[PDB]
């Protein structure tokens, strides 16, 4: 068995080795990258995801949200308190002001650790899930606006045909801003370039040993687990290193830093922190080694999660036994 130990593996294809998406992540799994969960990919030298980042600062997000966090400084939750509509513009000089900006420190070990220390006593404000793409249209390797699409894998490997669309999010960031531990919707793989800016911080549970995070979870947010089987759906929840090394949970770490990608495995649980300002696109994606994850992903029925359109199709096809259910939450 490939990577047995569930190591982060770091890939760095050549320019020919990048012309062929799928076959690559094949490539990666016959190495055991999906064992870790997460997998770094450094693009050839000579591939560009655009020509310059100059003139990005009229994009709107018009929804930004300021994350409060609740809990001790290893164990918290977080909830999104909505704020008025600002510019990319705007909100990296927002990023940059004293109150917002990243601390002095020595590496990236030094951030990690006021990281932890700290998270709990700021709010930072993320510009997350907008909808668009960074990427120039002629570029055509690895061009996350141009992957094929989640309902034709579907209809590839199962034969059925289904509504639905498959597009690109924008995240911006700034210091301090938190990702919760999750899955993706319907246990799907993420893709996630980091366009620019200050670096983002991984953790990952292997997906061998995602449970072993679940049952934790229940022990430490009880309330939330007795609201729902799969309350880390909400994307609230946050667990430190050092209380996930005190629990014996298996993880690991990696920081990835701009014009690298990260790709997510089916049922990875991950979670991070931006470093500064940054922007990062990402999408999901299936491959047919998914169709099983797919078929067994849990999902939140109490309400909270609230997810896409095109996830009705997943679950209606994959999932009949749960669907209404399921749908009784959504409605
Ligand atoms: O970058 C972020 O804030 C969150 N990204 C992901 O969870 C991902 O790409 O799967
Ligand atoms: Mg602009
Ligand atoms: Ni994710
Ligand atoms: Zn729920």
């Amino acid at each position: 068995a490939q990577n047995p130990n569930c190591n982060i593996m770091i890939f760095h294809p050549t320019k020919e080795e990048f012309n062929d998406f799928d076959k690559y992540i094949a490539y990666m799994e016959s190495q055991g990258a999906h064992r870790a969960g997460l997998a770094k990919i450094i693009p050839p030298k000579e591939w560009k995801a655009r020509e310059t980042y100059d003139n990005i600062s009229e994009i709107l997000i018009a929804t930004p949200l300021q994350q409060v966090a609740s809990g001790r400084a290893g164990v918290f939750t977080q909830y999104h308190k909505k704020k008025k509509a600002m510019t990319v513009g705007e909100y990296r000089h927002l990023a940059n002001s004293k109150k917002y900006q990243t601390p002095p420190h020595q590496n990236f070990e030094d951030l990690e650790r006021k990281y932890w220390k700290n998270r709990i006593y700021n709010s930072p404000i993320y510009g997350a899930d907008i909808s668009g793409s960074l990427f120039d249209e002629n570029t055509k390797q690895w061009n996350l606006g141009h992957l094929g699409t989640i309902q034709d894998l579907l209809e590839k490997e199962c034969g059925v045909v289904i509504e639905g669309v498959n597009t690109p999010y924008l995240y911006f960031g700034m210091w301090k801003t938190t990702f919760a531990w999750h899955t993706e919707d319907m246990d799907l793989y993420s893709i996630n370039y980091l366009h620019l800016g200050e670096p983002k911080t991984w953790y990952v549970v292997p997906p061998e040993h995602g449970q072993r995070l679940e049952r934790l979870a229940r022990e430490l947010f009880p309330g939330s687990s007795r609201g729902c089987g799969a309350f880390l759906r909400h994307k609230v929840a946050l667990i430190s290193p050092t209380v996930l090394k005190e629990n014996g949970i298996p993880f690991n770490r990696i920081t990835q830093e701009a014009g690298e990608f990260m790709v997510t495995f089916p049922y990875g649980y991950h979670a991070g922190f931006n470093h500064g300002f940054n922007c990062a696109e990402a999408i999901n994606f299936a491959t047919p080694r998914w169709i099983d994850y797919g078929k067994m992903a849990s999902q939140c029925s109490c309400g909270e999660a609230r997810v896409t359109f095109s996830m009705d199709a997943f679950v209606r096809i994959l999932q009949p036994e749960r669907y209404d259910l399921w749908k009784r939450g959504q409605d």
